[PDB]
């Protein structure tokens, strides 16, 4: 079957037939479309198949499909499944895994980005600190002094679902939230429950607005530990504008390294528990939804009266008015300081290429268009004219429970 | 089978449980979503009409009464002998608004209930066609203080005598290809534009040409008509602030008037059936005027801004659109015309949401359109999960009649 694509402004109409591999569910059905919906131990039995299908995959893509070393490697593994219910994977293959994972994720409109991506193998790790120091490598490498590079560090695999490894925190680097006894809250919002369990686990909090959090590391099933990531590798930026010297007095900053650390990894059927990646932030997500969601640090309010805005009536714009201010204040404070990121009509611009590019090398490129799409301005962006088709392909990234939720303390 | 849907700004849950009497299918499958894609017998009969009429009876709180039984065999038994049949004038009103009520893809739903309906089932010939719209376009504008109205010509019958209207909306500006290899006026409208020039009509050849009527009756074909100019109100746009804004010469409709799309209500099919309501401000000031393939202004703007256009990142671009969109809600607003910020539009079908959720269990909606084509996260909606699922009486899309006629 072959599926057609179009782009409502330039008419260019692609043909995807990568959807054919798709294995995993969408959540929709062909009575229901559920894709605004956020979030719509296996056995030896039910991995081989997975375990093939993922290296059929790679030495076709190392162009050495039906070699000997190939079927060498699938009766290797075969054995070793059979012999110990599961296998691990070559360094190659989990480069290779890691990698795909990425290409795959259609939520990510910086794939253009992919094939780039550095990876930090962690899996002869065992304790916490241990965890801790792979991880503060990560944030060295990957900041790289402002000069942003893509990284993603794999801890071990699951075994019995007893001995998880798992990154407590949500991203490497966030900022604590405090819910105060008048019920406001000082910080990010979003981390309220994360800095209340940090600390009843013990952390001395300085309960301000822009506190890092430490990072509480689970290792090997055993109960997380705290510890707090040395501040000199913690590089931030401190937001002004270009044209409004009082921006500055605003008190704003944030961290230039974006860091997932919640995901889950999926490869040949096995599963990466902690896999923190990062690479570098498109505008948007800090000046748009990190400060202006009503539910983050919400100041579109103190923005548009400094900039005397009429606030009497919605119909003034001033709340769109002061949005393009504060993005333009974000990206021209972090050029500033010659840290990387990407502006939302650039990053859009390079998925389309990528998108385009990918639809004639491998067939297509599944993207969840309400995701891809920016927060602002949006149909002045050309992915917004661009109809995309949403699938689950593997290797990938996949939400998981928190983990607060599901440990057995100890 | 009970599905729940999350505002994750304000945490509120609801659950949905109308999307169990959908029918029609989605595009999408297990395997694949198509949620951004933009178009994915009297036997067949009696069913559709059953399923209508029930519903209907259901609403008037009658449902196994005699006279809904009654309706039920005379329909049935009409159908049997007539192959088709005729709504009630109720069922007609009752039928065309639901079908509104039913648009996944409207924001503006909040305002269904109150929708004026034309019956013009006993419409003949294009002459006529042109005297229902007139009557519609002139109730609907009201002075500027804008009423939703639907038209309803006669249903479909073997499929060879369909009445269409081929314009796009009632009122639209043309569009014609120049020697330049650009194009003046509306490049949305540039083929039918010329279907109309190619037809017999005199194009001004400007910029903002309300372009002529292109009635079909009874599968004749179309005849041309001037909309008496007199009835369509227009808007000058200007800034109220950039006294320069009013030099770009630019100007738009204050009635927004789909007429391409086909009403289905209890299996019967109505080809032609123009509606209106009024203009959610970003229509006009980011797609129109802003989209790449439409009016294309914003460099011209951004540059009488005196922004930085050499790099993407002075966001002059987001500049620029947010400027235009402020004067085009002033202009309409200025001349007292009725027109809604996405704020203002967003807010209220959130709160239509919550009301069709604990009424009727649930709400068909469509996120990739009810977002805001600007600012879309500081508009409530951004952050409410939708499920979109198509449920009749229904607005649905239909060939080009130019594609399908046979002169
Ligand atoms: C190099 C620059 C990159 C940029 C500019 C970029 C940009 C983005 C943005 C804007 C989002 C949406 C974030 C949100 O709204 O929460 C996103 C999501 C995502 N990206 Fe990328 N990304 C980059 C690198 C990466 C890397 C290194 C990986 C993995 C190796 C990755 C994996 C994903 C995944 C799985 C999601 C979805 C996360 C979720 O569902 O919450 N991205 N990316
Ligand atoms: C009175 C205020 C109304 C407002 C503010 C409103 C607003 C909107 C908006 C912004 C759209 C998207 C338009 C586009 O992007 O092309 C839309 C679509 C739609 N509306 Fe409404 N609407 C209103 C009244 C109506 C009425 C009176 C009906 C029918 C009787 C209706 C039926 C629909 C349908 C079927 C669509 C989707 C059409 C398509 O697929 O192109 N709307 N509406
Ligand atoms: N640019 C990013 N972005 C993703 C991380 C930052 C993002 N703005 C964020 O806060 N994501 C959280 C909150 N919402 C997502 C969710 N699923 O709830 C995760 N990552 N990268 O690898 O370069
Ligand atoms: N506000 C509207 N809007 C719908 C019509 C105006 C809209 N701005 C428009 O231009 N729609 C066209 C172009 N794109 C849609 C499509 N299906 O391609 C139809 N209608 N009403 O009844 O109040
Ligand atoms: C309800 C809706 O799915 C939700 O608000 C989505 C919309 N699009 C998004 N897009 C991105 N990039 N990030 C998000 O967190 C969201 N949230
Ligand atoms: C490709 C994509 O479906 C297309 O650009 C859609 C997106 N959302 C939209 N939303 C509205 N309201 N109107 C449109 O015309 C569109 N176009
Ligand atoms: O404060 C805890 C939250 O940050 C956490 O529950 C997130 O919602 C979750 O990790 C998804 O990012
Ligand atoms: O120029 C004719 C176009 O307006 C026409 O083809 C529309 O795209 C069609 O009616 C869908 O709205
Ligand atoms: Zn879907």
């Amino acid at each position: 079957r072959f599926l057609k694509v179009k782009n409502w402004e330039t008419d260019v109409v692609l043909t995807d037939t990568l959807h054919l591999k798709s294995t995993l569910e969408t959540g929709c059905t062909e009575h229901i479309c559920m894709g605004s919906i956020m979030l719509p131990v296996r056995t030896k039995d039910q991995l081989f198949p997975l375990a093939k299908e993922f290296l059929d995959q790679y030495y076709s893509s190392i162009k050495r499909f039906g070699s000997k070393a190939h079927m060498d490697r699938l009766e290797e593994v075969n054995k070793e499944i059979e012999s110990t219910s599961t296998y691990q994977l070559k360094d190659t293959e989990l480069i290779y895994g890691a990698k795909h994972a990425w290409r795959n994720a259609s939520r990510c409109v910086g794939r253009i980005q992919w094939s780039k991506l550095q990876v930090f193998d962690a899996r002869d790790c065992t304790t916490a600190h241990g965890m801790f120091n792979y991880i503060c490598n990560h944030v060295k490498y990957a900041t790289n002094k402002g000069n942003l590079r893509s990284a993603i560090t794999i801890f071990p695999q699951r075994t019995d679902g007893k001995h998880d490894f798992r990154v407590w925190n949500s991203q490497l680097i966030r900022y604590a939230g405090y819910k105060q006894p008048d019920g406001s809250t000082l910080g990010d919002p979003a981390n309220v429950q994360f800095t209340e369990i940090c600390i009843q686990q013990g952390w001395k909090a300085p309960r301000g607005r822009f506190d890092v959090l430490p990072l509480l590391l689970q290792a090997n099933g055993n109960d997380p530990e705290l510890f707090q990531i040395p501040p000199e590798l913690v590089l931030e930026v401190p937001i002004r504008h270009p044209k409004f010297d009082w921006f500055k007095d605003l008190g704003l900053k944030w961290y230039g390294l974006p860091a997932v650390s919640n995901m889950l990894l999926e490869i040949g059927g096995l599963e990466f528990s902690a896999c923190p990646f990062s690479g570098w932030y498109m505008g948007t997500e800090i000046g748009v939804r990190n400060y202006c969601d009503n539910s983050r640090y919400n100041i579109l309010e103190e923005v548009a009266k400094k900039m005397d805005l009429d606030m009497r009536k919605t119909s003034s714009l001033w709340k769109d008015q002061a949005l393009v201010e504060i993005n333009i204040a974000v990206l021209y404070s972090f050029q500033s300081d010659k840290v990387t990121i990407v502006d939302h009509h650039s990053a859009t611009e390079s998925f389309i290429k990528h998108m385009e590019n990918e639809y004639r090398c491998r067939g297509g490129c599944p993207a969840d268009w309400v995701w891809i799409v920016p927060p602002m301005s949006g149909s002045i962006t050309p992915v917004f004219h661009q109809e995309m088709l949403n699938y689950r392909l593997t290797p990938s990234f996949e939400y998981q429970p928190d983990p607060w939720n599901t440990h057995v303390w100890k």
